[PDB]
């Protein structure tokens, strides 16, 4: 398998904090999905930014994230806008 | 992308980048950090260390707080300098 720092939007920062949430590989990423890791990464990182859940919904559809569709994007905003309240 | 879909971009610092021409992600990315935030700095001084930071971040594509330590004090070194300290 891939690092998870060779997927899409996934820098070295970012790779870290999903694997310090339990989540080591890209199939675990897929498996778990955006939101879920997300939320674990937040639940260590509370600073982890409504910017990397898009970075994670990108690596899980394996594309850079501006491309996301927009119903993707206000879905994630929406999701990010309960969290925080 | 918006610039406010950034990493570390709010909206003020999204329409103060706008303000000093800087209208897009690849627009900043083209000019890079240091020269943006001498753009938003000569319209108004008081944008500090913190803009600095959110900036790189952006630019880069992650939170600030994962900026690397070498990447942190080459920007807390060009900061200083910008507002009379630099180093003897």
């Amino acid at each position: 398998l891939a690092n998870l720092s060779e997927l899409p939007n996934i820098g070295k920062v970012l790779e870290q904090d999903l694997i310090k949430a339990g989540i080591k590989t890209p199939v675990e990423l897929k498996d778990v999905g955006s939101k879920e890791a997300f939320l674990r990464i937040w639940e260590n990182d509370s600073s982890v930014c409504m910017s990397e859940l898009y970075a994670l919904e990108g690596a899980v559809q394996g594309i850079r994230w501006h491309g996301l569709d927009e119903a993707k994007k206000i879905e994630l905003k929406k999701f990010h806008q309960s969290l925080e309240g």
